[PDB]
Order: C-alpha cells, then sequence, then structure tokens
C-alpha cells in the first residue's frame, strides 16, 4: 500500500477580517516544513473544515500543495463528510487539486451502522486512486468505526491504509495492531502520542505541532527509530501543553496559543466557534511559558 | 411569543430508485394530518436531512407546506447546521418556502462552547421573523446546549420559544421548566413522551408517529388536556415499539417498519445509512405485531 505516515500537522486556518489569510496560511506551512514535519493536513477538524466554503477549501488545499512542491512533505487533505456522495465528491476534489492522500472522518451526527461505515468508505476508496486514512473520533461524531470494520476496510480496499485514532482508547490500539499489524495506526490525540507509537503506531496528526513543530517532529522520529526513552521524554515534557490545548474545544485553544505567540495576526474564528473565556485565555498563556516556541 | 406545539411528526423521506418519492411524501403527510397531528417536521434528522440536496430539501418543505394548506397543521422545517452562516441561510430558505417555524439542531461535530452556541442561535433568530425551536441531542452532536444557555436564548431572542430535548435526561427537563416555566419544552424521545409532558412539556416531535400517528396524537392531546391517566396508558402501550425503533440508528428502524407495513414502496436510504441487519429486521417485524397500524 501507498502510505502517508510520520509527523503530521492538522493545520489551523487563520482568518483575517472574516476571510482566509492566504499569505499567513502559506507561511505557517513553510514554518512546519522547516521544522521537520513529514505531512500537513489542510482543512481537517483543526482547520475548521465544517465552516469553510468549497472555494475556501479549494484555496487551502491548493496553497498546501503548492507550498509543499519540491520538498519531501506530503499533503493529506481533509475530505470527510457524513453524506457518502459528498465525501466521494470531496475526495475526487482533493485528488484533482494535487493532494497526496485524504483524511476522511467517520460520518458525524447521523450515526451509520458498521455496515453503513463499510459501504461509506468503500465508496470513497473506489472513487480515487490516492491513499485514504480513516479517522475515528467518536466524541465528535457520535459513532465509532469498530476494529473489525477498520480491519475489513484495510483488507478489502487497496487505498485504505490505516486510521487516525482520536478515541483515548489504548485497548483499541492494541486490538487493531494485534489483529492487523500491517495497518498504519496514526495518533490523533497529542497527549498519548508516545504510547500509540510505542505500540507500533507510525505517525501522529497533531494539534500541538501547530505551535511546537520541532518538538512533535523529534518525538515522532525518535520513536520511529525505537529511541523510546527520548520519545517518551518529549511526550512527558509536552503533556501540560497537550492538555491545555483542549481546555476548550479544539481549535479554540491552539489558535489562541498561535495568536499569543505572534504566529497569526488575528484571533478570529468562524461561528459557532469563538474566542475562549478570559480564564482559559490566561491558562493557555501560562502553560505556554515553559516551552520554546519557534518563530518563522 | 409565537409558538408551534402539540403532537408533531419528524417525517421520514421515502426514496424510490435513489430519488425522493414526492407522491409518497405527500400521501404520508396527508395520513399524519388525518390522524390528528398538529405539525409536521420536514427534513429533520428522521428525514435524513444530512444527505438531502438543497433541491430535495426545497421539494420536501414545499410539499409539506402545500399539503397542510387549508388545515390547522403547521410546518416546522428542519434548518439547523454546524456552521452559523449555513444555519442562517437555511432558516431564510425555510421561511421563503412557506414554513411556519424552524427546528434548528445544535451544531454537530465541531463542539462549540456555550458562548458559541448562544451566538449561533442569536444569529439565526435575528435572521427570520418566524418561531425557532432549539434542538438538543448530545448523543448525535457531541455537545449539549446547557439549561442556562437555553434560558438566555429564550429570554433574549423574541423568536426562540423552546427546545426539543432528546437527551434522555428528565433531570434536565425539570431544571429547564423549574427556572423558566414559560418556554415550550418538546419531547424528542418517544419512549419518555408522557414523563416530559406530565412535567409541563407542551408537545412531541415524534419518530413513532410516522407509523402510529393516531396513538401519538392521542397521547399528546390527553396529556395537554391533563388526562394523565390516559396519556400514560398509551405511553406504556407504546414502550416496546418506541424502543425497538432505536435498535439501529433512527431512521433505519422507522423506515423499515413503514416498509413492512406497506406504507412506503421501497426500503431505501441514502449512504451512509443502509438497511438493518437481518436480526433487527425480524425484531422490528416481531414488535409491530401487537400494534394496529392505520393505512391511508
Ligand atoms: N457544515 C456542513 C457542510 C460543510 C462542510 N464544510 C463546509 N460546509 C458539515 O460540516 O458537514
Ligand atoms: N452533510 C452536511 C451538509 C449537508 C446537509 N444536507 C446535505 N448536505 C451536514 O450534515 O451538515
Ligand atoms: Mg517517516
Ligand atoms: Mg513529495
Ligand atoms: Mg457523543
Ligand atoms: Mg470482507
Ligand atoms: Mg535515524
Ligand atoms: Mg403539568
Amino acid at each position: 500500500k501507498n502510505i502517508i505516515i510520520g509527523a503530521m500537522t492538522a493545520l489551523i486556518t487563520p482568518f483575517k477580517n472574516g476571510k482566509v489569510d492566504e499569505q499567513s496560511y502559506a507561511r505557517l506551512i513553510k514554518r512546519q516544513i522547516e521544522n521537520g514535519i513529514d505531512a500537513v493536513v489542510p482543512v481537517g477538524t483543526t482547520g475548521e473544515s465544517a465552516t469553510l466554503t468549497h472555494e475556501e477549501k479549494r484555496t487551502c488545499i491548493e496553497i498546501a500543495v503548492e507550498t509543499c512542491k519540491g520538498t519531501k512533505v506530503k499533503v493529506l487533505a481533509g475530505a470527510g463528510s457524513n453524506a457518502t456522495h459528498e465525501a466521494v465528491g470531496l475526495a475526487k476534489f482533493a485528488k484533482e487539486h494535487g493532494a497526496d492522500g485524504i483524511l476522511s472522518v467517520a460520518p458525524y451526527y447521523n450515526k451509520p451502522t458498521q455496515q453503513g461505515l463499510y459501504e461509506h468508505y468503500k465508496a470513497i476508496a473506489q472513487s480515487v486512486d490516492i491513499p485514504v486514512l480513516l479517522y475515528n473520533v467518536p466524541g465528535r461524531t457520535g459513532c465509532e468505526i469498530s476494529t473489525d470494520t477498520i480491519i475489513k476496510l484495510f483488507r478489502d480496499c487497496e487505498n485504505i491504509y490505516g486510521v487516525k485514532e482520536a478515541s483515548g482508547n489504548i485497548d483499541k490500539c492494541v486490538d487493531l495492531l494485534a489483529h492487523e499489524p500491517r495497518m498504519m495506526l496514526i495518533s490523533g490525540e497529542d497527549a498519548i502520542n508516545y504510547p500509540i507509537l510505542s505500540n507500533g503506531g507510525k505517525g501522529v496528526i497533531s494539534v500541538t505541532s501547530n505551535l511546537l513543530p520541532d518538538m512533535i517532529s523529534a518525538l515522532t522520529h525518535f520513536a520511529l527509530d525505537e529511541n523510546y526513552k527520548e520519545a517518551k521524554k518529549i511526550n512527558d515534557e509536552l503533556y501540560n501543553i497537550n492538555k491545555i490545548l483542549f481546555c476548550e474545544s479544539n481549535p479554540i485553544p491552539i489558535k489562541t496559543a498561535m495568536y499569543l505567540a505572534g504566529l497569526i495576526e488575528s484571533l478570529e474564528f468562524r461561528l459557532p466557534l469563538c474566542s475562549p473565556s478570559k480564564e482559559n485565555f490566561a491558562k493557555i498563556e501560562e502553560v505556554m511559558k515553559k516551552y520554546k516556541i519557534k518563530g518563522f
């Protein structure tokens, strides 16, 4: 299978006076490239996929693709939807605009059965010829892609090569790689990056790397080299910021941290997301103080 | 406040060869009207809102509006979204196409904060001049509209008149009506229709009424007339079917039952929804046996 693994960043989408700040977006991607990231995920959850227009999503993917041209960094475009015809459309769209692969979140809100998730992802995978990474996040979607469904999709569909797991369930991570050790398990939960990698996971799709790309890159590469002592040390150092970045729903804290670091011009979100409380603003600012944040 | 209350039906959307069966839709709505329903909800969750196109939603709303002309029955159109700009647009769309009010589900997947939910619904309510019913269903959305936020919205926004509660939490229902007894609490969970109504709730937005509209209307109207004994008796009779209609994610069981009863032509869903398991198919058919299902 063709794969996209390693240290990856779920990119924030900066807004300026209500519009995508395209220069800021390109600069942030260059900063990620220059700090050792192996792939960027435009218009994922952290990128406020739900509230971007088709035209804004096209712009973001094209900027990611153009900025990564001539480097080793891959573009793994968010393309999921809770309507299968839409998810197929978004997959084809991402491929046509140059993406190296797609991240495709489990349908949210309408709670399909396992049979339905199987047919959903089978349809998407048959629609394009680029790698497909499943994305399980039951706390946001209301459903879970079971281990058996993930394993059947990996075994039956040529482009489906693994899953980004954001379920806080290390037992599921064991179940997955004990029964299907050829899949790429990708951490979708920064606080437990090291435990997932040490069980044979092969990458992270990170929120914290927006702010500390160098640290998340090193963590992941140490771990892939089986320098587990060094990878755990970084994971442990990162725990406080990894947790504070979810004091409110992601990406509210990470955008706040990026703004406080001077990495984006404006602290703007698209409704229904909005600025954090004053208390959480101060807690994010305080936890940031112990970390060395890279500039441009 | 202008309100829409009483016995209401979350309409299934029948498909035939992948398209909305318009005739069937009109015929099902006339059947609801003839069996005492007070309002119909086109294109809600039970109507597979997530997977219908804009043209299909317009069609369903207009068929509902046209079928209710000349009757007391109101059209409370599903218009929610997890993007505030899209939810505002869908509310305007619903009003433009003849709806008497809108049902607006809490943003799913992106998990806004209470502050963001307040701003979300404030924008929607200021965009139209028709009643707005909030809709809380945390098991599908991943977030909860708190009691305090619901009460602030009801007090601050002229058009927001209550909430459809589908949270399986009668404590919340008490909390709401104990602190704000003027709002319209609407049951969004058939099995507990009578407990919600007996606590001062003023209607239901039902799944079961698709199949058994006479029994749900009678239940609701007995309760509103303070004939609690009669209302509870029908609630108790309905318990088995109210539960089996959630053996798989709604609307998979209700459409299956409608098909088994001959009320729709084809057991079709839009991916990612799909037919139930054979076992569940048999369970639904078995539970139906004790009930009298009205025809056309
Ligand atoms: N807001 C809807 C549709 C959409 C996605 N992106 C922009 N709009 C969703 O989250 O699925
Ligand atoms: N599927 C997306 C957008 C959509 C609604 N209906 C059709 N498409 C959602 O659930 O918000
Ligand atoms: Mg690598
Ligand atoms: Mg390359
Ligand atoms: Mg949930
Ligand atoms: Mg198989
Ligand atoms: Mg090495
Ligand atoms: Mg009472």
